[PDB]
DNA sequence: CCGACGACAGATAATTTGTCACTGTACAGTAGAATATAGATGCGCATCTATATAGATGCAAATTGAGTGGCCTTATTAAATGACTTCTCAACCAGTCA
């Protein structure tokens, strides 16, 4: 029922024809997932353009959802011996300019800042700490 | 009785609008154009590959012609046919007769 094509613009120019066909002849849906790159590959041809034009956006954490999703990763990744509350406003401030709302930098920093707190023994994250691993960046 | 504040009315420059006279300034051939870069696309030429072999060779039956080896009644007589060998192949004188 369908085809998942990942970093789909390492695909060369001419194998497009072959993943339209797919898509056209069976009753396969067929994915292409990329950055802003792909589209500029993709504009480049009116033919696949048209049969790849509705398309789903995935953005960056913002206000509540920034600040909700931190203890999310606190509680569902972290999991320390006790809670840093890394929703806390000086922790989020922190956590803002080095993470500018990816969840790659915000799941990289944790694993490090909690990985370091662990390794040095403290039992949760606290403002130097994050700050010695958040200025690395 | 004296002093201070509000109502009502009256006069007045600030504000806005309009009109009028004097004036600085653009019209004077001219900014679309030159000069780099990256990035994608296409045509050409070389540099491999994988398939496709038919010719040559080795070998193994399939007779095939040409060999070689092993097994078998005999002695007399007679006739017939066909052959071989041997031998022989004088000539005139002396005594009767019609």
């Amino acid at each position: 029922e369908m085809l998942i094509i990942d970093e789909a613009d390492r695909l060369k120019p001419e194998t497009f024809a072959d993943v339209r066909d797919i898509a056209e002849d069976l009753g396969i849906a067929v994915v292409l997932v990329g950055t802003d790159r792909l589209d500029a590959v993709i504009k480049r041809d009116e033919q696949v353009l048209e049969r790849f034009r509705a398309h789903l956006r995935f953005g960056k954490l913002s206000g509540e959802d920034f600040k909700n999703t931190v203890e999310m990763w606190e509680q569902m990744v972290l999991k320390l011996p006790v809670s840093s509350n890394l929703k806390s406003k000086e922790m989020l401030r922190i956590l803002t300019s080095a993470t500018e709302g990816y969840i790659g930098r915000l799941d990289e920093i944790l694993r490090e800042a909690a990985i370091r707190s662990l390794s040095r023994g403290l039992k949760k994250i606290d403002k130097a700490v994050l700050q010695e691993v958040a200025k690395e960046y």
